[PDB]
């Protein structure tokens, strides 16, 4: 399985042995001062869960665990 990275390289790769799932972590805090929207992807076991003003999504593909947006206009 693969997932798509945060980074503006946004990539597709293989996970770690042992994984299985990508996640998709949705937030705006410090860095969304603006517009300046943060999410953090990555792999692991098992969809992983997250408070109130934080978000995640698991997914099994990259396809399904890329970045809500796609370049800053």
């Amino acid at each position: 399985i693969t997932c798509y990275k945060t980074p503006i390289p946004i990539t597709s790769e293989t996970c770690a042995p042992g994984q299985n799932l990508c996640y998709t972590k949705t937030w705006c805090d410090a860095w969304c001062g603006s517009r300046g929207k943060v999410i953090e992807l990555g792999c692991a076991a098992t969809c992983p869960t997250v408070e109130s003003y934080q978000d995640i999504k698991c997914c099994s593909t990259d396809d399904c665990n890329p970045h809500p947006k796609q370049k800053r206009p």
